[PDB]
């Protein structure tokens, strides 16, 4: 039983089939102008807690989402949760407010620029992580600020180890509130851009961050991930992608892997290789939760890549 | 009379209250992550022909829109065209189709990253600029590719001087078709990022392009603009904006200025100055056509900025 704290949201995703990096011109006053053709809209199921629970559930883990929806557009997400066998124990639905929505425009480098309507996520703190029953592991992901803070406080007071993924909630934090949460965290899992943002805001070095947690994990897209102890660092490979369609959700799939790895007491290598696999399988499909491998399929792909079953 | 060829669209603009240039980290695998709070939506009147005609009309010029709207949602745009006094004679409405709609993610530097669902714009070639009566000046702006090429061809054979502003539709062109259109154009106006993209694609230098046209106009956001014209070069100052809310549509406001000036026989310095003023006026509001200065105020602001009346 793994408590999954984070946004539950509707995503509207616009993926440039290319890399923003190729189209930056520093020398101009206009740094980048792009206009790319896209077909009909399709609203996706997303949010950080949503994505992480999905990935964990794909692996055959027990995933308890803790987060907030709004009653006006809740049902299609609640029904999906029901159809998938995801518990709504800590999924709170608030009468007469809208659920979070993310307008995400991105490229194949996962440079997500999101216009975010927090909606019901502004109330995330109505859930109390401490109250959760028989939790073995948790993750605290991007969410309402008061929610993120509270979740870290209650889980550390409960001695429930958690991964802390501030991700897209970093702007809500300051030096003092980011340091506090990182002090309460068992693991920190960020992408390399977020690590630098964290380094800046905390005024801490990576060395100083790694000293305070059990593991510092930094994902770097197609270049894999780093799993840092204070006594060692595993270099995690990227599983070469069948094809690259949409990286939106890759962070969250990877954390699906991590959470499974940790709760089963995998070695750090195997934990990260499994996380990295989830990352590679997602990127081949449009949206955070459009991939749907079977666990036998995940298992087969893992043994092909690495020569053993997880 | 002035023919304005280009898109008619509804704009959904997500302006970062900031500048992307400040959040880029090149030394990282992920160049930029952002996730910024937005108010709820507001479907704006937009599209390049829609924007240009609007600006010209505010100036009391005669603006004939040539574009294609979708019958499913064309009425609101058409009714407002009515309200504003904009002729609908070449605004062709395609039965059972959607109007073009843009999702524009931007910043205060006008770094537009746009996902564009063209719909009825894909049919823009149904309009034949050769058939437009009593036109003495034209502009061919971003539109469906067949439509853009056609206008360029048909205007040149009709002997209508025109500004070619290919802007967002550059990816549709190749070296040959772009060199063809510049050859047919009397004037070119683009932003500075576009100017370098045109150079790259045509293989022509900026000196070589200016040789083939009566004027090459290069806009530079807050830096103003340049007008290269055979027998001289003007460096148009920016009119310091009241406030900088949304630059989306600034290019198109500017082109309205230019088109009014050319038709009314201003010199390049004065026409570029009214161009600069129209963009300064627009930037003080959200969206491309929100701004509604009277001719009196345009007259007042011009003199305040420049010390005379054109
Ligand atoms: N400011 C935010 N707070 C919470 N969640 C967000 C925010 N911005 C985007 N998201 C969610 O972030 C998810 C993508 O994260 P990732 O899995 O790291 O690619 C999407 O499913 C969005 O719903
Ligand atoms: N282009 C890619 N190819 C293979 N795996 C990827 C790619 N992008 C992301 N991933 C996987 O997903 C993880 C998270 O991606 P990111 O959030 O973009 O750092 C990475 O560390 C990889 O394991
Ligand atoms: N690919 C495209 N084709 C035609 N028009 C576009 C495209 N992308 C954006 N636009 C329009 O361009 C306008 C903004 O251009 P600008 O006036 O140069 O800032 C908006 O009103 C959009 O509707
Ligand atoms: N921040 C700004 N302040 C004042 N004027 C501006 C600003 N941005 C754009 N303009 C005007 O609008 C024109 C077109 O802008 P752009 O399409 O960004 O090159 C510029 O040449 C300026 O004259
Ligand atoms: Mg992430
Ligand atoms: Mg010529
Ligand atoms: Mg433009």
């Amino acid at each position: 039983a793994t408590l999954i704290c984070g946004s539950i949201a509707y995503d509207n995703i616009m993926t440039f089939e290319g890399r923003f990096r190729e189209h930056i011109l520093p020398d101009q006053v206009h740094l980048i102008n792009l206009s790319f053709l896209v077909p009909t809209m399709r609203r996706e199921f997303g949010g950080c807690a949503g994505n992480i629970a999905y990935a964990l559930n794909l692996l055959g883990g027990d995933a308890r989402m803790m987060g907030t929806l709004g009653a006006v557009d809740a049902q299609p997400y609640l029904d999906r949760m029901d159809a998938l066998g995801l518990s709504r124990e800590y999924v709170r639905v608030l009468p007469d407010t809208y659920s979070a929505q993310a307008m995400i425009t991105t490229d194949l480098d996962n440079n997500q620029i999101t216009a975010f309507h927090p909606g019901a996520m502004m109330q995330s703190h109505v859930n109390h992580a401490g109250e959760a029953k028989d939790i073995k592991l948790a993750i605290v992901g991007p969410d309402g600020f008061q929610g993120m803070v509270q979740h870290t406080e209650e889980l550390a007071q409960a001695g429930v180890p958690f991964i802390f993924d501030p991700g897209q909630g970093l702007p809500l934090f300051d030096g003092a509130t980011l340091r506090r949460s990182i002090e309460l965290a068992t693991y920190i899992a960020v992408n390399d851009y977020e690590a630098k943002l964290v380094c800046d805001k905390t005024g801490w070095s990576e060395d100083e961050i790694a000293s305070r947690v059990q593991a510092l994990i930094i994902t770097r897209g197609e270049h894999g991930a780093t799993i840092r102890h204070r006594d060692g660092t595993e270099q995690i490979p990227a599983v070469r992608a069948e094809r690259v369609i949409d990286p939106t959700g890759c962070g969250d799939a990877f954390r699906g892997g991590l959470l499974y790895g940790i709760e089963h007491g995998f070695d750090w290598a195997t934990a990260g290789r499994l996380a990295s696999l989830m990352g590679a399988l997602k990127i081949a499909h449009q949206g955070p939760q459009t991939y749907a491998p079977t666990r036998a399929e995940i298992d087969a792909r893992f043994e092909t890549a690495f020569g053993y079953r997880p």
